[PDB]
């Protein structure tokens, strides 16, 4: 009777897609009819507590409905599963390097236009992400990408301008604004500064040693083990960014540097964004 109602029976697992922290999404057939022809989607369920986590990710994803944010198929039930379409292609960190010759400038700049407008709809919900970065944007085809998880999303208060971070233990520290390293106070300008990261990552095709990560290691020291955030707000109050990667003209590197400016309120928005890029594309 229920479409959105998955039965754990009929949920047969192929294979592993990514892990965060606390929870896993995996690649599942739901087969009912037990012919191995049903259909396959993702599913993702906790690691063995985070119960209540994972279900207000369920209420947040059931309610956004955008051509670019993954979709919501239904559920699995004390515990729960989120069940969502599964995209062959897998995210940008798997696809971009397998790619390469297929995803120009162009293309790469439509990508991120996508992107700006899930994240422009998600601050409109009056949701911060927290976790934007290639990782996360799955490729629907070569012509559309969608953000594909929600596992830190986290409303904002009406009339207020920030959620305030209590759990950091795991942070994506190198796609972080100034504020939130510093105050763990989250913006919808602090997901801008993540997607200028996330932008740069487009642009290096998601290799390695080009990641934010590997980059921002070489500047401050890769060896200061609890030292290495304080280093890099260092870094950053010096104003040192990450450099313009290869191939990639400064009228977009401009824009990338827009997201990068030290205080939030300076910083350009979601719709500026789309506005430069869809310059640069006519
Ligand atoms: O096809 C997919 N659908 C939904 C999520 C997803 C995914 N989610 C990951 C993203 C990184 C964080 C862990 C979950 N990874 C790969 N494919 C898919």
């Amino acid at each position: 009777v229920d479409p959105t109602h998955f039965e754990k029976r009929f949920l047969k697992r192929i294979r592993d897609l990514g892990e965060g922290h606390f929870g896993k999404v995996e690649l599942c057939r739901y087969d009912p009819e037990g012919d191995n022809t049903g259909e396959q989607v993702a599913v993702k369920s906790l690691k063995p507590n985070h119960i209540a986590d994972l279900k207000k990710e369920i209420e947040i994803l059931r309610n956004l409905y955008h051509e670019n944010i993954v979709k919501y198929k239904g559920i699995c039930t004390n515990g729960i599963k989120l069940i969502m379409e599964f995209l062959p292609s897998g995210s940008l960190k798997e696809y971009l390097p397998k790619n390469k010759n297929k995803i120009n400038l162009k293309q790469q700049l439509k990508y991120a236009v996508q992107i700006c407008k899930g994240m422009d709809y998600l601050g409109s919900r009056q949701y911060v992400h927290r976790d934007l970065a290639a990782r996360n944007v799955l490729v629907e085809s070569e012509h559309q990408v969608k953000i594909g998880d929600f596992g830190l999303t986290k409303a904002i208060e009406t009339d207020k301008e920030y959620y305030t971070v209590k759990d950091d233990r795991d942070s994506p520290v190198f796609w972080y604004a100034p504020e939130c390293l510093m105050q763990s106070k989250f913006y919808i300008a602090s997901d801008v500064w993540s997607f200028g990261v996330t932008l740069h990552e487009l642009l290096t095709y998601c290799d390695s040693d080009s990641s934010p990560m590997a980059l921002f290691l070489k500047m401050i020291g890769p060896t200061h083990g609890q030292m290495t955030v304080t280093r890099l707000v260092n870094t950053l109050k010096e104003g040192k960014r990450l450099p313009c990667p290869p191939n990639c003209p400064d009228e977009v590197y401009q824009l990338m540097r827009k997201c990068w400016e030290f205080q939030p309120s300076n910083r350009t928005s979601f719709q500026n964004l789309i506005e430069g890029f869809e310059a640069l594309l006519k």
